[PDB]
């Protein structure tokens, strides 16, 4: 919408912080009640400097414009006091990495047990992330940090992409050149070596996300140290085919993992394939935690 261009400002008295949400990796995030927005449950992210407030509104102006069925909904801001507030939709089931691990074979055994994530459910998660990435490419927006830890799960296995690497570093990040914290395990050779981030580097990251989904949230290249990870990526080595991954899906991953960016599969093509596989293997089983 044209109207989304403009940042929605919310009154402080219409926000009631209820409890903490996440650990968290995104700083202090709260579960809150939001009145006269249409009351609803929301997620609140907090931020206290002339330049930092300038970047806050810049970030708010970017987030307001990115609106899609598979992008975490940005509701607006509250700049009435300290700290500054960012309001997002509440995603009941939290981060996708935690969700994948909670529905893994180990979680089923070491458990009222949870249900093991099925191949049909994996494909359903995959097509939704691919849909959100198709939208970002259409808006000429480069995420730069696509990973399951940056995706959120809602009701009816609804999955949405978020964060976009804005602000925020765990073991999933490496200090590239001793200067910038970057997610090396999810990055192609050109992003590690030259810090070139494009729609094509996001395609590589989507391939790694597909590997994360099919391995129940395992860390990519888990057997390796950070230096070994960079060596494998730059040399042209690939992640192994997951046990539960069909050959068709692994070949899609290989298409994302082409060494040169111009050789990688197009985002529209990746989404169309995942959409067709998910439609042919639909979700119908009960999902327990
Ligand atoms: N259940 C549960 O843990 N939900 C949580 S945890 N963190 C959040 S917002 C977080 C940071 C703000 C940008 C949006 C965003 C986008 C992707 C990942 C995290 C975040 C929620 C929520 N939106 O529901």
């Amino acid at each position: 919408g044209a109207m989304d261009t403009f940042v929605q400002h919310i009154k402080r008295h219409n926000i009631v912080l209820k409890r903490e949400l996440g650990e968290g990796a995104f700083g202090k995030v709260f579960l809150a009640e939001c009145y006269n927005l249409c009351k609803i449950l929301v997620a609140v992210k907090t931020l206290a400097s002339d330049n930092a407030r300038k970047d806050f509104h810049r970030e708010a102006e970017l987030l307001t414009n990115l609106q899609h069925e598979h992008i975490v909904k940005f509701y607006g801001v509250c700049v009435e006091g300290d700290p500054l507030i960012m309001v997002f939709e509440y995603m009941k089931h939290g981060d996708l990495n935690k969700f994948l691990r909670a529905h893994g074979p180990d979680a089923v055994l070491m458990a009222n047990p949870p249900t093991e994530l099925t191949q049909s459910q994996m494909l359903h998660i995959a097509q939704q992330i691919a849909a959100g990435m198709v939208y970002l490419a259409s808006q000429h927006f480069v995420h730069r940090d696509l990973a399951t830890r940056n995706c959120l799960v809602g009701e009816n296995l609804l999955v949405k992409i978020g964060d976009f690497g804005m602000s925020r570093y765990s073991t999933d990040y490496y200090r590239v050149g001793g200067h910038t914290m970057l997610p090396i395990r999810w990055m192609p050779p050109e992003s590690i070596m030259y810090r070139k981030f494009t729609t094509e580097s996001d395609v590589w990251s989507l391939g790694v996300v597909l590997w994360e989904i099919f391995t129940y949230g395992k860390q990519p290249w888990y057997q390796l140290s950070n230096n070994e990870v960079i060596e494998c990526i730059t040399q042209g080595r690939v992640l192994q085919r997951p046990r539960t991954c069909p050959q068709e899906v692994y070949e899609l991953m290989l298409g994302c993992w082409q060494r040169e960016p111009h050789m990688r599969k197009n985002i529209k093509g990746i989404h169309t394939l995942l959409q067709n596989l998910a439609k042919a293997s639909p979700v119908y089983l009960d999902i327990l935690g």
